[PDB]
């Protein structure tokens, strides 16, 4: 006999004397011993014996009779004859001891076509799998894909690709009909994991409606607490809390208008004081609860924005506008300038002239010409030209939306800071007016506003682009690739998978109720229904290759290539606060990845030679991102070089990247007029009310062109539960079970590329320390650049590096 323990988690811990009896037997399978067949042999069926670790865990003894005849176990069938579903976490065997790491749900026998395997911690290539266990380790990989047809029923553990097109709903009403994105030329599109609810009844091509967007059951994340459900708490905000605060100013319960500045202050503040009924709606939420503080009946209260914990002026500052370009929510957009006007790559048959009409002449560049402060690398800009002038005259023609395409000049100052010398706002030949910097007069004010359009521009980019389309959407395609073509068993799926967690079930439930007809991006943000049609658009030139943040940052011309550099890249703008510690996080990951392929791959042919690998790539270039499968850049696995770049650049997405775009969100956005989702009103001409307005009450008319109160709340509620990490968030450096594979090498890479990030985390405490740095790293605001420091705790923290795209 071979004595082994099971721990379980029992459904409603994550949503004891049943367990034992007939309820559940496992059937170990050999490793080394094969039947007549070839198959590893299987043993009899074993049951749980008796009742014997963290919370919610249950441990349970079980017996197995093993003899010499057969071998060494390395996997295990389990069949679960009770009614209800549980959750498998681990096998332990006292034999050789033998841990299969399991972590899965397990329902009812009678709902699987196939009875349910696990493997121990073993891992293997494809060619180095035991004989006995190769039949069982390609039938498993079978079943995870399934055949393409059928509605995906909750037990299912099935990944498959299917195009965005459940987000509109047309049979409610034709005005939410929306694009299918991907699957053409017109909109391509990364792919999302089918669910197969069926078409609508006015368009076949549309799937219909659901209660839930299915997710493989392993996908769907159960939590211990249930404040820690953070996706949950979008659907929440969308079908519950949204309507009951729209409800609220139908009823002109509280001015539908901010009307000052201290008005928007109030919210951290006093609060807002809403009707009973809507305060009794939100605190029984349990997600929801936790977003506000309130006196229980009619007071509700934000937290108060890191970026105002100092100063609750210093957002108006030109260094902050221009700072937090290089260390706000979206720090990698801001380009290089090399030739002066900024030139358009809009087509001149359709749009016309498109030029810059600023002028150098009028830019202050501290005492240098253009000549000089361009030969010395210090102009750079954020251009949103082409990328909203398409799309601006739609924009303007719905009801309260009116935006200008905008350019940023910005020159770096001999200090090493970022100076705002010109603001270029076009409409549709653009017809374009250039706003300069001014400290007093209404002159100021427009500059104000001028700053106000570029952030509306830069909001709806970071949200769309930045961060839905280069992170949630664009991961989603090797998520599903990885289930089908890498067996748990291979190398590859361990070093992924970590990077992976709860990124298919918050994109599900984006769907639902983020990016969907009528959802809250849609209510909040300026495109309303063009907005994930831009994102399309944008993702005509997203290049898998250029998400490296060195490729990322010379292809911005914001660096130059240097092999004379720790990093070979010489940073132009030198504390660029995103990049320079980007950089350090860039390098480490890149270390264990180079540490950890060659353990399992010698020479370049063994990377050829893995059948698993070499499927998995084709599937993820030409299934998953099929719209851009002809591009040439995407790398091909023939070398060891190969897998080490494409294992680097998804780890970084998933991890770095997301952290840096997602955590500062509320940090930085929660103060809304520091971060404006929506213009409203286009500039005032002169002899008008609103121009003596801006004049006499600037703030009016700022309130006024900005997003409005009611949007405003719904934007502050979305951003908290963003910028929120749960207490079961698994941190960059750290895996969810220690065991996660036998191979003591790896185990020993990954110690060290976790006491790597503990080093890091000192050099960045020390840079923000830093007496010079402080300018770019701080600001005006005065708060430390901390969004890259790996470690964080639960919350609301502006730091911390989770592994993947869980929120
Ligand atoms: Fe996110």
């Amino acid at each position: 006999k071979i004595k082994g323990t099971v721990v379980l988690m029992p459904k409603n811990e994550l949503e004891l004397n049943a367990f034992l009896g007939r309820s559940v037997s496992l059937q170990l399978i050999s490793a080394t011993k094969a039947d007549a067949h070839g198959k590893g042999k299987v043993g009899k069926d074993t049951f749980l014996e008796g009742i014997n670790l963290g919370a919610g865990e249950s441990a349970f003894n079980i017996h197995f009779e093993w003899d010499g005849s057969m071998g060494i176990p390395g996997a295990f069938y389990i069949k679960n004859y009770m009614q209800v579903e549980f959750f498998l976490k681990s096998l332990t065997l006292e034999a050789i001891t033998i841990r299969f790491v399991c972590n899965s749900w397990v329902y009812n026998t009678k709902l699987y076509k196939s009875v349910r395997i696990f493997f121990a911690n073993h891992t293997y290539v494809p060619s180095e799998t035991p004989a006995p266990l190769v039949s069982y380790r390609e039938e498993e990989l079978k079943s995870l894909r399934g055949n393409g047809t059928g509605e995906r029923k909750e037990y299912d553990r099935i990944y498959d690709y299917d195009v965005y097109n459940d987000l509109g709903n047309p049979d409610k009403s034709e005005k939410l009909a929306r694009p299918v994105l991907g699957g053409s030329s017109t909109f391509p599109y990364p792919r999302r994991g089918r669910t197969g609810r069926g078409p609508t009844v006015t368009d076949p091509n549309t799937e219909k409606q659901g209660e839930v967007f299915y997710v493989p059951r392993d996908e769907n994340l159960g939590h211990l607490k249930s404040k820690d459900a953070l996706e949950i708490g979008t659907k929440s905000l969308s079908q519950i809390v949204q309507p009951a605060f729209e409800s609220a100013f139908d009823l002109k319960s509280t001015p539908i208008e901010f009307h000052s500045f201290q008005d928007v202050h109030d919210l951290y503040e006093g609060g807002i004081k809403l009707p009973r009924d809507v305060i009794s709606t939100i605190i029984p939420l349990p997600v929801i609860k936790e977003l506000y503080r309130t006196d229980g009946q009619h007071i509700l209260k934000f937290p108060q924005p890191h970026v105002v914990q100092v100063s609750q002026s210093a957002w108006m500052t030109d260094e902050e506008f221009a700072r937090e370009m290089i260390a706000g929510v979206n720090p990698c957009v801001i380009r290089g300038l090399e030739e002066f006007p900024p030139k358009s790559n809009l087509d001149p048959a359709i749009y016309g002239d498109q030029s810059s009409k600023i002028t150098a002449d009028s830019l202050d560049l501290d005492g240098y010409t253009m000549d000089e402060a361009l030969g010395s690398r210090r102009l750079f800009m954020l251009d949103y030209h082409d990328i909203f002038m398409p799309y601006v005259r739609q924009i303007n023609q719905l009801n309260s939306a009116k935006t200008y395409a905008t350019r940023t000049i910005l020159f770096l100052r001999e200090d090493g800071t970022l100076k705002p010398v010109a603001i270029e706002l076009s409409l549709p030949a653009a017809v374009s007016q250039v706003v300069l910097p001014a400290k007093e007069g209404v002159e100021s004010t427009i500059w104000l506003l001028a700053k106000a359009y570029v952030i509306v521009n830069d909001s709806c980019y970071h949200q769309l682009m930045s961060h839905w389309l280069n992170t949630h959407a664009a991961m989603e395609p090797f998520v599903i690739a990885t289930h089908r073509h890498l067996s748990v068993l291979h190398p590859i799926y361990k070093l992924l998978t970590p990077h992976y967690r709860n990124n298919m079930n918050i994109n599900a439930l984006a769907r639902q109720s983020l990016i969907n007809a009528n959802g809250i991006i849609e209510t909040t943000f300026l495109p309303s229904k063009y907005s994930v049609e831009m994102s399309s658009a944008v993702y005509k030139n997203w290049v898998f290759t250029d998400q490296a943040l060195p490729a990322d940052l010379i292809k911005r011309g914001v660096a130059i290539k240097d092999p004379s550099t720790p990093h070979g890249v010489r940073l132009l703008i030198e504390d660029y606060p995103y990049a320079a510690d980007g950089l350090e996080i860039w390098a480490a990951i890149k270390t264990w990845v180079q540490e950890y392929v060659p353990l399992y791959y010698a020479r370049d042919d063994d990377v050829k030679n893995d059948s698993e690998l070499q499927h998995w790539w084709k599937e993820a270039v030409e299934k998953g991102h099929g719209d851009l499968k002809d591009k040439p850049w995407w790398p091909k696995l023939q070398t060891l070089e190969d897998l080490v770049e494409v294992c680097l650049i998804i780890i970084w997405i998933a991890s770095a990247l997301h952290a840096a775009v997602n955590f500062g969100q509320y940090p930085y956005g929660g103060l809304i007029m520091n971060r404006p989702t929506a213009s409203r009103r286009l500039l005032p001409e002169k002899g008008t009310p609103e121009y003596e307005e801006m004049i006499n009450n600037h703030e009016k008319a700022y309130l006024r062109t900005i997003t409005s109160k009611l949007p405003t709340l719904i934007s502050l509620s979305v951003i908290e539960i963003l910028s929120t990490h749960a207490s079961d968030e698994v941190y960059l450096g750290q895996r969810d079970n220690p065991h996660w594979t036998s191979d003591s090498k790896a185990l020993q890479a990954f110690q060290k590329f976790g006491n790597k990030l503990k080093e890091i985390e000192e050099k960045l405490v020390r840079r923000n320390n830093d007496p010079s740095l402080q300018g770019n790293r701080l600001g005006p605001v005065q708060l430390p650049y901390t969004l890259l420091y790996p470690s964080s705790e639960e919350g609301l923290t502006f730091r911390g590096i989770p592994n993947s795209i869980s929120i």
